């Protein structure tokens, strides 16, 4: 099972891979942005910073304006040059989809993102997409639950044997995680603060105070 | 899992194989019908645009007045030689029956159609069709649940290791895919519309606009 | 339980009150438009239609441009004076809701309309709305699944004592309509071919031919 | 996988056969008297209809009224002499079963009936019987309700990995062939009525209508 | 049911009740801290804003050093004097609990948080507290389900009858809300901004544009 | 709804009482034990220590020894003549039962103890005892489940409308308090420590960390 | 919720009153035989035993023999007048009902028996019969399951507010008496015996020894 | 799949045997005492009945005063000396798991018995016992559940992928022979007249009268 | 499957490897104060005593003081030259995890402990560690409800083919093992009188002296 980091922070990134063995790496637009340096800038740091590492990949969201399967693929490709590591991250728009089925046709791994239904997740499945990104969080902002719409895409995946890895995204808490892992995704994406945070829990540091006082009151070196 | 197009319009047919890798197509008198052209006007159409490919199964149904199995066979042979991509699709009737027994002797495929019920879905799986076609549509208009007697079909084809593959008829909308995807139906088959629609979210569109902006603040180059 | 008419073609409201006893209707701008009348036109056609009944709500959808919420009071009580049968439709919207709020202030009856989750569903009911819309259809069209999502409306507004009804909306068959049924939706609104296809069944043609066979013998 | 035809009507078989791919046939005191005809007529229009037929079972009942082992395994060799797709049709009783355990013994194909219980189900089985047949219509006449003792012969079969196959007999029309299906039943029997009108469905007449009109206008 | 705001921001508190009909109002000494305004600024600051009305709580938090239920009763007391409408926040401790006990006993309306069991939200209602706060937000952040133990307490309260009314905190989205209103929860506290986005939804957005585009083609006036 | 105290030390008791209101008390054989003193020294301490107090029930185990009905219900009597807040703690026994039968038609409540089933429970409620007290502890420490047994009593005894209420008996920890609030049961009897720690919380510990951090930061 | 005893034995049935509390008997034609005594002689001794008491039912079955309604009548109303106690158990046949239903038009109380389904079940309360007997125990023998028939009974009977009040019959256990309780069953009848071992538990036995030591080292 | 005989009545052992394939036997010092015959008389008779018979087990209990696993070993060895079918039951107490442990150990077959629980199970399995025989009636006796309890056991034998042989004991039906089938139990032990009964149902007597009248007109 | 020692007390570990074939050892810093003696004269008994014993895993907990991973790798490999029986029990925090997945890149074996939900026992798993220690009792005691987040576990290790293997921990009684069992965890962990009465149950005693009884009687 797979840890990926949504963020474009490097310093996240590094931290996250040496002591957290993250498994790879999502960004967007929305998080291209708020990392404060431009685009290309970003994408060379991270081209650099894995020049070597084998097996693990970074998605990297085309221009969101592009309403053309042609021009998305022009785009796409020139990002795929600048590092073996990088995943086209690209929306699930009839356009978008049509583009994704071109890259992997010519062997360039996509991530088909903003996918918010079992039918929008099976169409990527079908032109065979490295990646799926399903979201949560945006909906329960709104009111819909998510549990049963991601159990479905998984079980969907399995019985028709489809290669394509589900990335469940927009999560915000480690619930969140351990329900994905529940249902058997195969991978998730969460902030730095959310991994963090998921690893820690009062009862830890109860039990630490207990043992403290424990140790306190044993002869440690005979 | 396989997506089948039920339509007869051949410019939808191209689409949908050239930019969604539709699997196979499925047509029925109303939609020959709807086409405006004369069948097999269409079917020479067909046979032409399809010449090439190999496992891209055309479901094409005889003739609803036909009334006995010899005619039927008689029929649909001849239809099944105007091509070879093309299925021979057979109303559940005795008849009917009786007749697509007779074509899958004789290596003619076949897809059993108007199946509403598993014990009806049973017989074709018995007699080795290629293909049965229950319908979920006609039901739900009329106040009845289908959502059972469709897992059921699969579970009995999947328990007792039939070949016969499942295409699940008269769809309307994405859910309704994503329900025979969940009970693990082999094929499905929708309109043009319910396809294109399955694909399309409102939150996908409020998502571009978020990052629409996004972009426009960031330096891009 | 009430089966409206989400329609706004006259003859298909009048024959729906009077061979299925419609219990209202349902109109939105899209229906409007596919009259092929102009909105004052259909609304004046309806006004004297029902002149009468008191007790049969006609829900009619203000201009959706309007983005704040003194506009949409200020247009909505002019349509409310053309007929005291009328509801005003209002999108759940931030204005929107605020505007039903203070409709419902003033006694006029409000229909919140494009509801899609139980947490939109809440506000109106917390506002005293007469008429919440939940769809159904368009979230399927996307892949969505609904069954949930109306029973728990349901049951929040049973569990809290909501007065708000429930209309069911955008749906497409009789299936359904039993499934808000079993619900237990207070309100469904349908096209016209739903309602009357939701009445009739191939067991029931069946019955007939086998009976036909018996009283000729 | 396996419909069984539960008639004696020889005509009823023929087309079955023929036309449904029946895989067998069960037979029974009550078929054989409304078939007009006796006993060993019956027998030997089937073992001359069929034998020659590889794997074709037909399930014929030894007389009621036998009370002992001795007799019954008597009774049934000269039964199955007449033909190698007779299968011994044989009570759940006391004797039955001691008999159907010799019968097996000897290489001689059994059918265990009226089972009502799985725990009636579970001796046919672990004596090595070719056929049980639980029944299900007789039950439900009474108000009885079948459908878990009939799952849950079919589930202790499948996890004890008994070759025994089941029959679920007595059944009444589609719905019922459904269950077992569901079930995981090995064999149905039904009569030839029953399999017809599961095949028949309103709403495909229904679709028929809408699609010879449809024709006509092409 | 209930909404409150759990918010210490005067003009978030101001909107919310002119537009959303909040009933009523929860801080904590974080919130408090995020005004930017000293505690008894923005204390005097509500007593004015909301002298006039009657049945609207605010809940409002005592020192949480102190460790000793007598201290407690004496700065809560202080508080309670300085509106009818603030309700006493107390964490779920021996001396907490010993606290509310005697603050309910002398007519004091009393709010208990930090509570994270059923077992833990039984003694406030056994000692006739008028609210009890369970959390879920800090809970789900360490990887804990929170759903049951919601759900578990209120069929508690309602099976034994008490009329202490639960308060669901640390919420951070519609469907909670959602969850807590199927659970059967008397009342939730969210952030100005949960409740503003829970009332928003993707489909509307879609659906307004639909219909602008039919209104543009109608003939109106 | 109901917590009672299931030991025989009067300063757990005196705190329960006054900081917990705790409606009630039980002990046994085993408590009285452990309390140190001997059994009609406890029990005088408690008569008076709650000569006043009306609605509160404390639970007194007869000598276990005995073995007949006559005998139970003349040592039990000069037990409840000490005082009127003491019920009567007696096994489900063939002569517990008949005892206790006899003990509620002369006006003398109950307490029918050593229950581990539905059938056990329901006699006693048959008879009109005051209280049963099944028992979970025990039966889980050999593996045996115990959530359903609990459960169908509650259900049956409301669906019967009996009088009789259950005292969840053998509890350590709180999960158990809620598993039998989830139930239903009328009440709950546990050691002073498990109630103390069914109230606390690492998470309450760490919220007020949390917010004396942002208290020193304020005001 | 009701204890009826299944015997004939006037001993049980004398020490089951006194002690059990038992709300009525029933009897068939088999502990009849049983009992050594004949027919006439065991009604006769159960009328002088119970002259007295007003609302306990005894359930006295004809005879089995008997194939039509008006004979089945005769005879049974012969049996109500030794006793105002006397039920008339009668088989659930075509006869049987027809007989029952004329009983209770003329206000003689009857019992249905020999009921195996639901279906069974029904007429007898459409004829407003006083008691049906649900059988268990003959079933479960040749390897048919009872839990769901019986519950649908109750929960038939509940729907549709019928009177007749249920019997479950032919139990052998205590678990079987529970099963009862939790699907709401009015009645129960079982032998001495069962309902005897249902009061005990091992854990009763294990709980008197913990007990008897903690005892004995106290003063 | 197993059928145990819980009967020290040699008669009934025969019969069972001869007819019902049962695949082994079950004793404890209750059956011994009702047998009427002295222990050692018993076990003799045994002996002798099985010393061909290859793979057909007969429990057999030792003395129950035995409070010690060393004294328990002895005694037990004494009676597998006396045959090689028989297997040494043995209660489920801390020295009877510690005796059995041994026992195994030294490659003799042992039985847990008096087992309550699914803990209590756990430990034979755990020490490789050849059986453990849990126990239903005297739970239900006293207003007990059982079918969780054993289905637990099943459930964790097969997970845990333990060699020993569950025997669902003091069954007193068919039904509870069903539950332990569905549960997938490995065996059962039952009294004669239990498994006679689980074979008869009121549905065959009422089946095969309804045959004999249609025999009844040829 | 596997049973191991909560415990620090050398002679109750001696009992429970001669008698219940304890599969390993778990302590914590609370038993070993716990046991009387001092850390380092604990730890070389336990050297001593499993010297020869191959497959045996011994839990033992660095200083709890330490908050650098640095630090408490210094810390634990100390501890692993002392024996290749000893297993690092490490916290599950930031530093702890980090050092964790040193020590096992290192081939030290870790147990990571105070694991309190599903996500907190991902990591560990995810950083390779042999063994994580899921806590049961500390949660009940404060009214929270363990069962699901137990199971979560269980089916996510499964589901996802990780080698960590999981000790269900702070367990007080037979129940709680029996729902691990029947969770699947691979291990459970628990003091030596919660695993000594989850051997004994009052029917046993009940049972034996029904049968003392009929034994007397023969």
């Amino acid at each position: 099972m797979k840890y990926f980091l949504d963020s474009a922070i490097l310093e996240e990134i590094r931290y996250a891979y040496e002591n957290w063995a993250i498994d790879g790496v999502t960004t967007n637009p929305r998080h291209i942005m708020n990392s404060g340096k431009p685009f290309l800038t970003v994408l060379d740091e991270f081209a650099s910073e894995f020049k070597g590492v084998e097996n693990f990949p970074i998605s990297v969201e085309i221009n969101p304006h592009l309403d053309n399967a042609k021009d998305m693929v022009e785009e796409g490709t020139k990002i795929a040059k600048l590092s073996s590591n990088f995943v086209i991250k690209i929306p699930c728009t009839e356009p978008g989809l049509i583009a994704a089925k071109e890259f992997e046709k010519q062997g360039i791994s996509t991530n088909v993102t903003l996918v918010f239904s079992p039918s929008q997740a099976l169409q990527p499945a079908r032109i065979g997409a490295k990646f799926v990104s399903p979201f949560v969080g945006w909906k329960e902002n709104s009111g819909d639950d998510t549990t049963q719409y991601i159990q479905d895409i998984v079980n969907i995946y399995k019985n028709y044997n489809y290669n394509t890895e589900i990335i469940v995204a927009a999560l915000r808490n480690g619930k969140q995680i351990v329900d994905a892992a529940k249902a058997g995704a195969h991978i998730v994406t969460c902030g730095f603060d959310v991994y963090k945070e998921s690893f820690q829990h009062a009862f830890t540091d109860y039990g630490l105070n207990k043992f403290r006082n424990a140790w306190d009151n044993t002869v440690t070196e005979a």
